[PDB]
């Protein structure tokens, strides 16, 4: 439209519906021009003592919106309204605006650097719809929609790791080249905006609530078992058996079972000693790929990091945020006061506990002359009428991942939580559109020297989400996230005297019980 | 209705109509005042040396009706007209009725201790359809409708278990409690009768065949693979193949692989020596949960706890029961002439065997100075491209399960076999309500003085099992369940000169074959 | 629309149209960046030896407009006018209008500091209409619509205290933050404009009259009573009486009683002497709320500060202005020549004398030994059939006040005057839109470097009055407000030789009289 006319107008709410609940965010945006307006090819040899750190890649000169934490979408307070009263919740609808446009030309001649507005300029936005290209969206990196409203961003630089060969920082044939500018965009001036609508697919509600029973003792505390067990041998190797009876569930026949485990190291928070001057790397647990050695946190779903009540973390099955965000490439060494640690203390009902053994089983075969033995296990994988639950959701944490496309998978559901989609909402690229500057002659070789400028703008993105409502008889009441701080010095989930945004404590999902 | 009017009828039947069979059942109950009217909050600590013991729950005044048994809807001539000629088999429908009350009060006044009926009092009655109670019907537990149709039966007490704190018998600020006199209930006097419906949810049939043919030799005979294999070096190291030839079932390239597998101690019943003087216990299979170490009979599904014609048995991957009911509470030492061991030899052709090792692979690299190594598993779950047979259902056992509701299971069929169910046959609870004694003065304090009274009626269940026809083109005869017994002294499935029913073989359900 | 066309026009006016008046101001106001784009919490602890004055809040980027007032809505010929005229009045309806909007940006590089102006850039603006924010509007404070149409203003930073805990600088659990960017809100470039209007809820008028009797002497001063009265004992103790005679008001019974009081200390302007060096807070009147000590002016409604013709003062029962407008935080000793002094003195017929007893009673029980004694009090609430005048409203003081929300209230009319409002106009709100300065690497901390801007536009308010009619008999004339000066210097209510327009005095609303 035009210069002196807004393209759009800032809403954020959260609109409650009984069944539903729209959440509608607006933030500030700033994009640099990355590269200088070109693509290069990026890559990395063996470095940290690692060849899994090796890749081969590229950077482009497109910056992307990235909205999945749940923080971009809830406040606080909303969250507390979800995780109190319902028993899950899954996303609809997606819809996305792009508006108010402002290309900025920065120009510094004789150290002055003045800013001034280019009325002319474009920004090019697209969104990949078909997913051609590489997703880098679902991989717990930065660069969202900030927590709090009046926080301006600056979007981040599109890239993407292809192939490399052997470890090495070279590729192979097989690698490839991406070139974001094939694809259709849309050119915005100053007076124009864009807009976008995505609908989610079936997924399955979230599980907001804990369980109130033990998957081990089901059965009534009451009643014995018409069911026997072999308890031993008389003096001539004759078998002798004893009755189920009732309440001694370490005994009793089992229907079901806990999901699977991988053991992982614990460590003492807070209180509680541990080895000193380690290294954790080492040690840690692994996963082989193409010939390297990955670290593989948070591990795969069914384990519970912490037994309710304990310091004891198994910190590699644990999602660690920092308090507050960081600067780029920090090496700083923060300990436990700077963390927000979460906790699966409130599955233990149903996964196993990740830093203790998983059980045990027979390593021989008995007769007149060996005695039985057995022998503990460190992992154990999926086995039938196995049940466990999916790793917890926090507010400050991710929504949804891509399930990679490969043709086969088992129970897409991601190790970082929040919903697995096969096509998850598009990703939203931009970029500055290039000025030449003052050229003079002909040349076949390609123009490198640009007017510098920056744009900035508004972004909304509004969400449908679908609860699942609360269905409870328990009589007594329950658990529920409330605001409990004794004498506090600062509000917490508030900016502080100087402006910035505290959060001092990472707030999961699961407050209301069910019984199994 | 009235006082001189009956409420119901007695059914008892089979009816078979194609691909249908509806069977009935009536008997007789009995319902005492469990807890005299009152609330008790049940806790134990770590018994017999094990805190998987320990728990925290509640029994209540209530009692309920469990018909999760084949036994209770079939008889045993009806069973063996169904494992004799069908393939398969699912319950599709339920219709329960409860009728002809009858109120006792008993006064045991001058140790006279006189019944007479109480025309006025009321039982309540009524089904948690949501599932918001603690299900504790499919655990393996007593209490279902008998066996033989005249027998009378006491309804067991409703109690569960809820979160106990740290192997202890304390709670947990997440311990529930639910009062069952919170829901809605219908309430019954002598003319007044009771009436239930339910259907099942599409289920897949049980398969009650047996494999004609083993996993791993599918292969024609006659025809030779065109895959060759490797099966040496020459003296310098070269590689060197050989054609797998027709029939050498040991070398085949294979498609398909057996279940998951877990090895459980293998034992010896009658003849077969096994170590004097064994506590079982001590050397049993585990699976850890919230710190305690539990076992867990049956383990999981797609083994095979028997090899036919063998007298091993992998004890703790067997359903073990009694030839006759026990009383609440016993602890005598049974011998295997008083149980009813069943074998799963018949899924032999496609389960591993439980007490051997599950195979061997690969332990290092080989190069001109290391021999290949290869080291043998006792474990191994699930891989892609895996068949087993589930456990089978014997005409003593349970029918359906519940599945728990934790949002992540894997293949949902229990460990005890059956069906295994989102949402089961609800819980019907019944209690007598209570009548207080003479009262004269008023309190604040609750009545704690009632008329001591029980109360009985029938019960008829009615449910609709859908038939998979056999099917099969085998030329020569198949084996068939059969009355065979070498000089009977007395009837089996029939009651003796005492009159107590006897019962002395676990009837199973393959006896038919297919080939794979 | 555009840039070159204008958004709004001026209107200033007063449209009389016999039962209703139309006032319509326009003034020019400026916008600056508040906070630099940033909430803050702001705090105080014991503050000049008083920890009433302890608080925890937050201040906002955000500025609002604030016409409450009279004189941004009157001329003082307009208001002479209405109070010459009417026995009272109220609001009706209220209309507002922001437009012509002009955002500028400010670049101070070698201390040229130029001022141009951005095109592109936005003011965000939203009303609060279901009272969801703090609501400071009507509590006496600066930043109104300015008296005189020519001036140009600057908009109030909003801010707000919430609870602090214990009488200290610190939050409590219960303390709120709210973020306003977390409304929906338009956005107004240059060619852009903001309307709203609003009606108000049915009010009582306000009484514009002054009394034409005294509220204990409404008898007819002709006739005695038909009532007598206790006049003393005889030698022996037996009562007498007298008949209450023709206009001895001393004695007469009444049938109504003056409002309410509690005793303010009197001091003398201009002639008469007062106590010399006094330090007023020491021994002013203070409420008590959660353990800190408040001073309450202008005291509750209902007594008068002034006897008529009379230099003695109830200061604190007093609304006292200054004759121009001051620089923020100035702690000047004003004296009794810089201010404009409200008297209540037409009220006097009706209410209490503030400096003075309320009045007296019985202390004791007389018999035969014990004379009558009686004690004079201090303070006396409200007590049935009880009537007082509220106090008056001035051409420099607030026309509304919100009545806050609690459940509970008795006879809601603001102790400064005005109307007592559940849902008062909506708080507006205005903000600069931040925009970034260059940036030019991607950080996960928010943008901290803006372009510094500022707004300007012009407002419009145009608020609907309904008047009640004056109806009298009165034969001979009445008081009214008159421009009399003995030899002015200057004009009053003008813009003097300096251009600064003056004011040297309040105008209330009391000229009319009528009987009682």
């Amino acid at each position: 439209d035009g210069v002196g006319n807004a393209s759009g107008d800032w809403h954020c709410d959260s609109t409650w519906m009984g069944d539903r609940v729209v959440t509608k965010s607006t933030r500030t945006w700033v994009l640099p021009s990355y590269n200088n307006h070109q693509y290069r090819e990026i890559k990395s040899g063996s470095v940290d003592g690692s060849n899994a750190n090796a890749y081969f890649g590229y950077s482009t000169p497109w910056g992307y919106f990235d909205f999945n934490r749940f923080h971009s979408h809830w406040s606080p307070r909303d969250w507390q309204r979800l995780i109190n009263n319902y028993w899950g919740f899954r996303p609809r609808s997606l819809r996305v605006k792009i508006f108010n446009i402002q290309v900025k030309e920065v120009t510094v001649q004789d150290s002055t650097t003045t800013i001034a507005n280019n009325l002319t300029s474009t920004v090019q936005v697209f969104t990949d719809d078909d997913y051609q290209l590489p997703y880098v969206v679902g991989n717990g990196t930065e660069g969202c929609l900030p927590a709090f409203p009046p926080q301006v961003f600056t979007l981040p630089q599109y890239g993407y790791a292809t192939l490399n060969r052997d470890n090495t920082e070279n590729p192979t044939e097989r690698s490839s080249f991406f070139c974001l500018e094939y694809f259709p965009s849309k050119m915005l001036r100053t007076g124009n905006n864009f807009e976008f609508t995505y609908n989610f697919e079936e997924v399955p509600f979230h599980s907001s609530f804990a369980p109130s029973q033990n998957l081990f003792k089901l059965a009534n505390p009451l009643v014995d078992q018409y069911l026997y067990r072999f308890v031993s041998t008389n003096n001539t190797g004759g078998v002798q058996f004893n009755k189920n009876l009732a309440g001694r569930y370490a005994n009793t026949y089992k229907n079901w079972f806990p999901g699977p485990m991988g053991r992982t190291q614990g460590w003492n928070l807070g209180s509680g000693v541990n080895r000193a001057s380690v290294s954790a790397f080492a040690t840690t647990n692994r996963m082989e790929l193409e010939g390297a050695s990955y670290q593989v946190p948070p591990q795969p779903n069914g384990m519970t990091n912490n037994l309710q009540g304990s310091n004891t973390y198994a910190l590699e099955n644990t999602m660690i945020f920092n308090s507050q965000p960081a600067n780029p490439g920090t090496t700083a060494t923060y300990l436990e006061g700077n963390m927000l640690i979460t906790s699966e203390s409130e599955t233990q009902p149903v996964n196993r506990v990740a830093y203790n053994v998983g059980g045990q089983m027979a390593t021989n075969n008995q007769s007149s002359t060996t005695a039985p033995a057995t022998g503990t296990y460190n992992l154990q994988e999926i086995v039938p009428g196995s049940v466990w639950m999916e790793r917890d959701v926090y507010l400050q944490g991710p929504i949804w991942a891509k399930i990679p496309e490969t043709g086969a998978h088992f129970h897409p559901s991601p190790a970082m939580g929040g919903f697995g989609l096969k096509h998850p909402p598009p990703m939203m690229l931009i970029k500055n559109t290039p000025v030449p500057g003052n050229i003079t002659s002909f040349s076949d070789v390609p123009v490198s020297s640009f007017i510098t400028q920056y744009s900035t703008g508004q972004v909304t993105v509004e969400m449908e989400w679908e609860l699942k409502k609360e269905n409870s008889k328990r009589w007594n009441p329950e658990i529920q996230y409330t605001n409990n701080y004794n004498d506090p010095q600062f509000v917490d989930f508030a900016p502080d005297s100087t402006g910035e945004y505290r959060t001092t404590r990472p707030i999961g999902t699961r407050y209301l019980t069910r019984p199994l």
